[PDB]
This record gives structure tokens, sequence and C-alpha cells, in this order.
């Protein structure tokens, strides 16, 4: 049975959250587009192998968009990881394993690393560490623009697995449609320089496991291999590009359970 | 002005080569096709920038397919870096900087791990360290099935640019007509098991450049970005996939001189 439900953190934000499950925490952090139903079959197949999942819009996208300005513009790998932080506060999630993809990866890394304590072990999947001047070029153009050029992008492209991606549904694309520009305009000139994995050394030893999308091209991202194998971090694929929980729902399940009782 | 013509070595293999320019020895090294016509343009650009450049087809391939069938059968890296050494002792080519594309790298490694007074400095690119039973199950079919099958393959997914490949013209694209059958039994059960990458420690401080093409799918060439980043070697992209020679000529072209000046 799922919880589906709003909770109010003191950072003027307004979640909306899903959970689901018994057992140990683990939370699914959304890629840049905030958007948590991409995770839905999941939070099931997670939580039935004896697991709390939670997961949530993110600040000013989706349901999650009763939240002032300075937390969907100018956004930072360590503003998300604060955000997150005060949700986890407020549903008394005290340690969690962590999923994340994108600028859910820098968020994920950020809160391993800012927050020990709170951190059993967190999961990064393609986080961005370069500037990429066609994402930030879109945040110049009209809102509807940016809708019709990244929603195409998305579903032509870059989705891992165009079937299961429009099989999301109406509903979901049409808050995604909302999101786009937020996004563009709040998230690839601050995300990358923000990454959190330039001091390799905090980085070793640290209960992290990092993948990237198998289908991806090797450009994009690169860097994560090299710096993953630098700091000693296990270092893998999953398949599809930067949403194998749309794409390969039933892999990405088992993975992130795997790995997961790898750190109880 | 550029030699084209024939020269035999004592292992039984006549080989069909081309050279160009003056200065120091740059050795273009075919991929598992062992078309050095794919190289055309760029042994111009990069003789124009003061190289001795020298290709040549490769054994059981295109104009050097007089040649015994250990050759091209079984073959292996070890197998190829002795047959080109043999090639270059009598061209009389003494200090040689080499580039190797697939079965190529693992061909340019050998050669710099087995040769060190004779090679300068080695580019490889997308070095195969893994069986692969898509490719391996393909030698089990009629000869001119696999021609359709293979010549589609580089035509529509993995030439790194379709335009260019088609540019190539008809006599290449016959010649590789014939290759792709003996490539395909020849090659890939037995090149990856040689790779030449399992001792990390003789690769390290060697004179060696590793690339992997951008736009090919993560996973093809993951294991060489780390196998690189544990040995300490340099390692970057190019554009384009395991042809960036037809593809990106250019830019090759500039990246073959770039790193040759780097180690003269
Ligand atoms: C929303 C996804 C879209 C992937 C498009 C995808 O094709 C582009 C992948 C590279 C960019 C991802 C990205 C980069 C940023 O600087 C900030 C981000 O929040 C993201 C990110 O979350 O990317
Ligand atoms: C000729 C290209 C095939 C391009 C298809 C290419 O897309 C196939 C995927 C990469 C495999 C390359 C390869 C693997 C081997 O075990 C042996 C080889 O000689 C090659 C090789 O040279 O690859």
């Amino acid at each position: 049975m799922r919880t589906r439900s709003t909770i109010s953190t003191p950072n003027g934000i307004t979640w909306y959250y899903e959970q689901e499950g018994t057992g140990p925490d683990v939370v699914l952090v959304p890629d840049g587009l905030g958007e948590c139903q991409m995770f839905d079959s999941s939070v099931s197949q997670i939580a039935a192998q004896g697991f709390r999942v939670t997961t949530f819009d993110m600040p000013g996208m989706s349901r999650s968009a009763k939240a002032p300005p300075e937390t969907y513009t100018e956004v930072t790998a360590q503003k998300l990881a604060s955000y997150v932080i005060s949700v986890l506060d407020a549903l008394d999630i005290k340690h969690a394993t962590v999923w994340g993809c994108a600028s859910g990866a820098s968020t994920v890394v950020a809160l391993l690393l800012g927050y020990p304590d709170r951190i059993r072990n967190a999961m990064c999947h393609e986080l961005p560490t370069k500037l990429l001047d066609h994402l930030s070029n879109t945040a110049v153009l009209e809102d509807e623009e940016i809708s019709k050029i990244l929603a195409n992008h998305m579903l032509n492209d870059v989705s891992g697995g165009s079937e299961a991606w429009q099989a999301m549904g109406d509903e979901v694309h049409a808050r995604l449609h909302k999101n786009y520009p937020v996004w563009a305009r709040g998230y690839p000139r601050t995300i990358p320089p923000s990454a959190p994995v330039k001091d390799l050394e905090a980085l070793r030893g640290k209960p992290l496991d990092w993948t990237v999308g198998a289908a991806t091209p090797t450009e994009s991202f690169f860097d994560n291999i090299v710096t993953a194998t630098k700091a000693g971090v296990n270092i893998g694929l999953l398949p599809g590009m930067h949403f194998p929980y749309v794409s390969h729902p039933d892999v990405f399940a088992k993975y992130v359970v795997e790995t997961t009782q790898k750190h109880l």
C-alpha cells in the first residue's frame, strides 16, 4: 500500500512524496526533471524486498512546485542535498540508502560527504561535471519552445527506451512539460561546477556505488569512469541511458536492492 | 607524392603498402577489416607536417591477401605485432610511431611492450578485451551472409559517419566485402583474450596514448578507460566511433601529428 501525500519543511518547500514498504530506508532522488512517478514500479519492487522506499518530486517541479525561488534557481548539489535532508528530517528518516541520477547523483554524493551519519550508502548515476552549451543555451528561449525541444529530445534521443518513456502517460508528460523550462533555467549552468567529485580523496573508502548508462555515448560520462577509478570507487554499467528506472525498471530495482544489501 | 607498391616478408606474406612524406616514421595500422585506403587523406595530412607515413592492408585482407592461413586465422595481438615488425624490417623502418584501432590497438600495444626499441610511441583506440557473442556467432554463417550483415552494420550503425563511410567508394567496399568473412572467422574469438593489457605495471610510464570513440556506446570500451586510468596511461576521446580516420579525418590527422610531436 502506497502513501501519496505532502509534507512541508521549514525552508518553505511543500513536497509531494510517496512511500511504500517496511524495512531499512531507501530513498529515490529524481533526476533534474524532478518527477517521482518515474520510479513508480520500482518503488514497489524494492519495497517488496523488505525496504521502506520514499521518493518525492523535487522543488519547483511537478507536485513539489510550492517552493521559494532559491530552491529551483542557481541550483547546486549542496542546495539539493540540504533540501533532501530537510524532507528526511520531516519524515523521520534517520539512516537512508540513496539513489540519484544526473543532478540526483550530484545530490547523493553531496549527501554522503556532508551527512555521513545519515547515509548508509549512495548510488550515483551519470553525475554531470561539465557545462554543456546545448543545454545551457535553451534557458534563453521562450518557455514553450523549451518544453518542445526538451520533450522531443527525451522521447527521440536519450530516454534509453522510447516506448517505456511514452508509456509513463499523459499526466506525467503534462507535468514534465511544465518542468522543462524551470529545469533549463535552474540547473545546467550551476549544477556541473558544484560537482562534489573534485576531491578524490573524500570519495576514497566511502560507501558509494557509481554507475553510468550502457547505451549513453562514451563522451557524456567518460569523466565519471576516470574519477571513480582514481578514487577506488566501485563503478559499473546499467542498461539504457539517463533513466534506467524508466527503461529497465526490473534491472534497476534489482540493482538498488542488491547494492543496499551489500551495506546492511 | 605517394608510393603504392608491394613487399614480401619471409613469413609468407606479401603486403600491399603505401608511403608518403619525409621525416620520423609514422605507421598507421588498420582495424580488423585490414584496409589501408581508410587512411588515405590522413596519410597526406600527417606527412605534410613532416612525417614519413606508412600504411598497409593487413594479412589475408584486401591487397595483402597473399599470405599463409595462420596469419589470418586464430589471429592474436602477438601474431599481428610479429607481422608488422616484419614489414617494418623489410621497409627499413627502425623507429616508428604507431596508431591502431581495435585489433590494431591490441597490435600496437603488443608492439610497444614487445619491441620497445622499435616503438617511439603508440596510439591505441578502442582495444577489445571482451568476447562478444554477436560477432563470434557470425563466423558460422555463409561467407556472403557475413558480408551483408557486417557491411550493413558498418554503414548503418557503427561507422561514426555514414556519409564519409559511403564516400570511400565502390572499390574499397568491394575489398571490404571479401574481408568481412575472413575477419569474422579469424579475429573475434582470439583477439580479445590476447589483449596485452592484463599487466597494468607493464603499461605504466610507457609512451602510450589511449583513445576511445566519443559516440560509441559507453559499454563497448568502458573497460579501456578503467584500465588506462589504473595504469596512469593518458586516455581521451576522439569523435565518431571505430573509424575516426574515416568519419573525422581532419581531427584524426591533427591528433596523430600532435601526439607524435609530444614524443620527438
Ligand atoms: C534532466 C537530465 C536530462 C538528461 C538529458 C541528457 O541527454 C543530457 C545529459 C547531460 C546533462 C544532464 C544534466 C546536466 C546538468 O548540468 C544538470 C542536470 O540536472 C542534468 C540532468 O538532470 O539531466
Ligand atoms: C573491425 C571492427 C568491427 C567494427 C564493428 C564493431 O562495432 C564491433 C564492436 C567492437 C569490436 C571490435 C573488434 C573486436 C574483436 O574481438 C576483434 C576485432 O578485430 C575488432 C575490430 O577490429 O572491430
